[PDB]
């Protein structure tokens, strides 16, 4: 199976990337997959707050470590995220109600994070899923308890832990152009790094249903006009696994130029959340869908 | 599908049980199958020495906090492990030479593991594979360094950390009545028992080829001679999923009136380290095969 990693970069993209962890790259056939056929890394779980930091000051990085390490020692990228995001918040967190104890505490899941795997991880998701559906930012302990700055304080925290790291924002249900958080979030990241906060892209979580490929093609020109240096498309999967929602996708990513990259949130079907819907582009054999196949023909024309 | 494990109970038998961990709760069927088929979980690498202790008293324990509290909300039983086990050490425990160092260091990873789970547990794992082929103790840097009393210690202070759990010494290759592995640990667990160890039993770690399983009906009752009041099989696998092989090992236990019951290494074949020989009771779909059907018939007769 021809490798879409290496035929994205000769389009001239960064990767095409997938997440995994250790008990993943130790059982099935995702080492040897991965390996072959992707360029990039992303810890699906092992990075995130409630795994990292499950209680105050008591970090657990053995998940972490393993995934980083298997990478550098193969050679392929590291995404790694989320620092902020309420959907993985422990409860200790959310309890908080002081603005200087909260800003203090996410500043040191930042920092700590950050610093421990400086230079070695090409993109943090940095905070994630900060807007409801209407476009308005969503009521998280952060928003209640810092206020709307908290977004500026992590972006800055972050550059300053790893100036090498592109620091993201992410979300998801961007995929269609007249949807009202599409639009807000293009906004808000114009209208924040006028001001000078460092945000680097816009992540787009792009988890669809059957027929919603097509909506990318307009959907990732819209982020891309909030002129951040970087877009990408995250955590992809399609239920059903069409061919056509597929490249479309793909093709989105090739029409913007700011977009660097695309990650998939599994290697085969039986290890996805959605697994019913077989969402994936490796199936429970690990044999390449015809999904993959048509990615492969996509890019190599 | 009819549950293995109220089929087993049905028998007399105290469970059937499967090893996962909380990325597999969370993906595919896994959790529905344990919900409806299995009495027992066992966390398959989040209680592991490098994932616990990955520095000097400093523990992580988010991974197997999420699968105790599972089990319990589930209403299974919950198996441990493995306290003692040279394949999963972190380089600084490797690279101690001092006897009372080592020791002091071996005591507060088993003591402080199994007061945070106090009375939670059924049955912990507290040595693993502490057997060369030939039946000689293997030198791991607690033979090295401590001695044989390693094997005494671990127990002795496992036993005050928690009266009520079950201690079991587990090895693998003890499927032949006529290797000699299997008569070894028998010899030594008779000895150690004498010496008032607290070895409550021996686990077996029943990692298959295909047209093993017919020799477990002689080494189990070999394994049971040792006096221990209970024996088990853990991490079971068969290459090729062989429904003859499968019986075999479930009619060896039914034959053992000290085997309490069986655990499985995993629920579906591509989550096994040995996918490419599908050695589990489910397929890549999470449909059961041929061999789960025929434990299911084979309880019932
Ligand atoms: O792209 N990704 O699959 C992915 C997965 C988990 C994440 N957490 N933060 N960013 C993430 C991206
Ligand atoms: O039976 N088991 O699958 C199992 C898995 C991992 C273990 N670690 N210690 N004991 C274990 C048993």
């Amino acid at each position: 199976a021809q490798s879409v990693d290496q035929l994205i970069k000769a389009r001239g993209k960064v990767y095409f990337g997938v997440a995994t962890d250790q008990n993943r790259l130790t059982t099935g056939k995702n080492a040897a997959i991965i390996q072959a056929d992707f360029g990039m890394v992303w810890p699906e779980n092992s990075m995130q707050w409630d795994a990292t930091e499950p209680s105050q000051g008591n970090f657990n990085f053995a998940g972490a470590d393993y995934l980083v390490n298997w990478a550098q020692q193969n050679g392929k990228l590291i995404g790694a995220g989320c620092l902020v995001w309420h959907s993985f918040l422990p409860s200790w967190v959310s309890s908080i109600t002081d603005k200087n104890t909260l800003t203090n505490v996410m500043k040191n899941h930042i920092t700590t994070l950050m610093t421990r795997y400086k230079g070695k991880i090409r993109t943090w998701d940095v905070v994630g899923e900060a807007f409801n559906e209407d476009g308005s930012l969503r009521q998280t302990v952060f928003l209640n308890v810092i206020g709307e700055d908290y977004i500026p304080i992590a972006f800055q925290t972050a550059r300053a832990a790893d100036p090498n790291a592109k620091l993201y924002i992410m979300d998801y249900n961007l995929d269609s152009a007249s949807y009202p958080k599409t639009q807000a979030i293009v906004n808000r990241v114009k209208q924040w790094r006028a001001a000078g906060v460092p945000i680097d892209g816009i992540g787009s979580q792009t988890h669809l249903s059957a027929g919603q490929g097509a909506g990318v093609l307009q959907a990732l020109p819209l982020l891309a006009s909030a002129g951040t240096p970087e877009v990408s498309i995250l955590m992809l999967d399609v239920a059903g696994a069409s061919p056509t929602d597929y490249v479309n996708v793909v093709n989105a990513c090739l029409n913007v130029q700011s977009c660097v990259g695309i990650t998939v949130m599994g290697v085969a079907d039986p290890d996805s959340a959605f697994a019913s819907t077989t969402p994936l582009l490796f199936d429970g054999n690990f044999n390449p869908k015809p999904a993959y196949n048509a990615i492969v023909q996509d890019l190599q024309q």
